[PDB]
């Protein structure tokens, strides 16, 4: 289904002003659901590979901001995601090459919905949750070409 654009745009405003705070919620959920992702971050951390320091490092914070900016790109292009097909395919290839499993992107989708739910509370309606599931599903499909 094409995600209902107004529901995507309005609900995104909840997180989009403070993207590091909200992206940090997403990542907390990601580690709660798939804690085995930590080593992949640790081994890619250049400044500090120990757990706490890697997770608080500029590289890791930068990556939280990158995740939120890619979702913002999908929100702002929700009516025509063809404008991100090559970017997303290449993004998938890049993750595959640093050892990420395609299946971990399902965990990310769960974490994104969790983040939104926490920000919006009862404004995160079933229609709005569905629209997000559809938008994220289209992003992962475009990325999945990289595996
Ligand atoms: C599933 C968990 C994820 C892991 C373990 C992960 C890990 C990484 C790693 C290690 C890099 C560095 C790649 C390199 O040096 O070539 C990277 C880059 C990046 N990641 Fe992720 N990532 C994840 C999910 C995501 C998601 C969901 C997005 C956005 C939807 C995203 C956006 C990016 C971007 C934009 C870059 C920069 C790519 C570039 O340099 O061209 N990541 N990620």
């Amino acid at each position: 289904e094409r995600p209902e654009p107004e529901l995507i745009r309005q609900s995104w405003r909840c997180v989009s002003r403070s993207p590091l705070e909200h992206g940090t919620v997403l990542f907390a959920r990601l580690f709660a659901l798939e804690p085995d992702l930590l080593p992949l971050f640790q081994y890619n951390c250049r400044q500090f590979s120990s757990p706490e320091d890697c997770l608080s490092s500029p590289e890791f914070l930068d990556h939280i901001r990158k995740v939120m900016l890619v979702i913002d790109a999908a929100v702002t292009n929700v009516e025509d995601l063809s404008s991100l097909e090559e970017y997303l395919a290449s993004l998938g290839r890049k993750h595959r090459a640093v050892g990420v499993k395609l299946s971990s992107f399902s965990t990310v989708g769960e974490s994104l919905l969790y983040m939104l739910e926490k920000c919006l509370g009862p404004a995160f309606t079933p229609a709005t949750r569905a629209a997000w599931s559809q938008l994220y599903g289209a992003v992962v499909q475009a990325m999945s070409r990289g595996w």
